[PDB]
């Protein structure tokens, strides 16, 4: 018996899936065509992570600041999310993947929140790769949710202000039950982390590639892992 | 009359001054020799920032996790900090630079805390470049200090848990009165931000160079600014 053990201890990879709009515009197409093509890269990246023994893969699909995008571009994205979930959930379940969405799902329409809740419940018992989709997520928002939780406990007389330290807040941010983020990959050419997992990437390796998200493939993923192994 | 206006709106640069140990080891010297040489790069980087109209320059000099280094290597660093302050404060004052140390200065010896307090008081009225030296600083520690401040206010019945949002916490993290960080440069070849300004770099451009901190010069700084202007 022998499992796949990712290069030099890599446990949790997070990817900022950027470059979809640019990939479509370069071909004279609308942005939504690039995001749809980006759904194929998600499937491939998830397959690669699960098949290589990565414990957790966290994908930045929609930020807390992207509501400022064109309205109809946003609605198309919500419908794509629903479609992507329907296209993949059964497969996720079969492959022992545990799905979690991180971010403020209250702002989503009913049909979408319903699909999210169902997909997580169905795979809640799975023990392989944990796949986290960050949708309507911000690193600062994440930290603030944890802070409010500690502030509720202070009011209730259940915690003194001077007892709050890093480990306590760390237990209230998203993904605190998972391995810390080891490697962040950002496709698309920009060199910013854009409010992604601020608290959790304190010590992560950061890897930027000019490859655009819809073109990102297994060889590109192996490439980031090798930079990690050597880095 | 005409001021220097840094490329495309750059207001605040933060630098992770890494590669000092490696720079010394490559020449067969002890790490402390590399940090001393690194003090010359600080002087040059401060001169470049002030002369080019940068509003704030924030330098990572000692992290909240570096106490785990060799004891005597740590004591040598504290003495270097004292010496560097004595060598530069008068000059800082003459050049209209406002000095601030960010980090937990309680852990420092008396002589050092005294020099820090004096240097800040002397330049507190200055209006040119604000130079922030992050010493015994961690991004997570920074956030936690702000959280404790909001938790003290909740206890006092001065704030409800549900009133805490991003802007409120933002007003309690280090450097909240300054422009947000526009560009982070890390010398030395590693691609990590290492618990530096987590909250504040949410949207900063990140620039990594293999140049080691003691070799970092004005042309290297112009190079990062140009990547920023084009990036
Ligand atoms: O983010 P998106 O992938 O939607 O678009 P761009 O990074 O190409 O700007
Ligand atoms: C790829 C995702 C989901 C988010 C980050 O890209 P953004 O375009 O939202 O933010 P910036 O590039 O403007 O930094
Ligand atoms: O941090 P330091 O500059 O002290 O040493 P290295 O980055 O070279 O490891
Ligand atoms: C250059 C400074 C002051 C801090 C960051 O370097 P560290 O060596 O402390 O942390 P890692 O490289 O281990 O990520
Ligand atoms: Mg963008
Ligand atoms: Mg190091």
């Amino acid at each position: 018996l022998s499992e796949k053990l990712p290069a030099h201890g890599c446990r949790h990879v997070a990817i900022i899936m950027a470059g979809n709009g640019r990939w479509a515009k370069k071909q004279g197409k609308i942005r939504a065509f690039g995001h749809k093509a980006g759904a194929k890269s998600v499937r491939r990246a998830v397959s690669f992570a699960a098949n290589n023994g990565i414990e957790a893969l966290t994908l930045y699909a929609f930020s807390s600041e992207n509501w400022n995008r064109p309205a109809q571009e946003v609605s198309a994205l919500m419908e794509l999310f629903v479609w992507a979930l329907d296209s993949e959930v059964k497969s996720l379940h079969r492959h022992n993947v545990r799905l979690r969405i991180i971010g403020d799902t209250s702002r989503f329409n009913s049909r979408l929140q319903e699909r999210i809740r169902k997909s997580e419940a169905l795979t809640a018992g799975n023990t392989g790769l944990t796949l986290n989709i960050a949708a309507n997520y911000g690193g600062r928002w994440d930290i603030v949710q944890g802070v409010r939780q500690l502030a509720e406990k202070v009011q209730q007389g259940n915690l003194q202000p001077d007892q709050i330290d890093e480990e306590m807040l760390n237990q209230h941010v998203c993904m605190h039950e998972l391995a810390p983020v080891d490697l962040v990959i950002r496709t698309g050419g920009e060199h910013r982390i854009s409010n992604f997992l601020l608290w959790q990437i304190a010590y992560a390796e950061l890897y930027f590639t000019d490859v655009l998200w819809p073109d990102f493939d297994e060889q590109d993923f192996e490439g980031a892992l090798n930079a990690f192994a050597n880095r």
